């Protein structure tokens, strides 16, 4: 299976939020999922990546409806075109915080997740 | 290779949470530490694995004050010795709902967790 690609395991059924989007609903999404990161957008372009426990940093509470996804608050971490080889790349992916790496075409737009689970069940089959 | 066991990538700095205590303490640990799940223990006895998106099923936000983590809230999944051999348990491991599996000894003593992120790490070295 040398030549298979990202696109193989894409997922777009994973939370995604925009930037300047509700971080209550953010919050409320990931923590409702099982999810502790998920991709944040500027349009369709990936931006990065936002984490639970940051939106969760600091406060007693949940965020509420005034507080607003910043730009501030991702993790501008790499991501992947859809026709990259996976077999070239498993190092940096299991070394990525996010337990999913975002996909994004050579525009940057963003063309879904692809998880540690997915790759894992993946391999096993074949190793 | 082909012999290593689970004990290799055993990782104890990972929460755990014990039978009949905070619920919201827990769900408020889990959220902060970047996980999804984690083990729960009756004494040193591994019972189950709790997730975070359980324990906030049909709250607001967090658990009540008086809530207490009970065993109807446990996923009771397997566990793996510290012994047994990793490459004949992938398939399993890559199915677990929870991204990493908990490991027990004969005696149903907790001896830590593995997760998806360092057996990934692992086989990427390798293939």
């Amino acid at each position: 299976n040398a030549s298979v690609t990202f696109s193989y395991l894409a997922e777009t059924d994973y939370p995604v939020f925009t930037l300047g989007g509700s971080t209550a609903d953010a919050a409320r999404r990931l923590a409702a999922s099982g999810c502790a990161c998920a991709p944040v957008l500027d349009g369709e372009r990936y931006l990065g990546m936002v984490h639970l426990s940051r939106l969760l940093e600091g406060r007693k509470g949940w965020p509420t409806v005034k507080e607003k996804l910043g730009e501030e608050l991702l993790e501008t971490v790499r991501s992947y075109r859809p026709g990259e080889q996976l077999f070239d790349n498993l190092i940096s992916v299991a070394a990525a915080k996010c337990s999913v790496v975002p996909l994004a075409d050579e525009d940057g737009r963003y063309e879904g997740v692809v998880s540690r689970k997915r790759i894992l069940g993946f391999l096993a089959e074949r190793i």
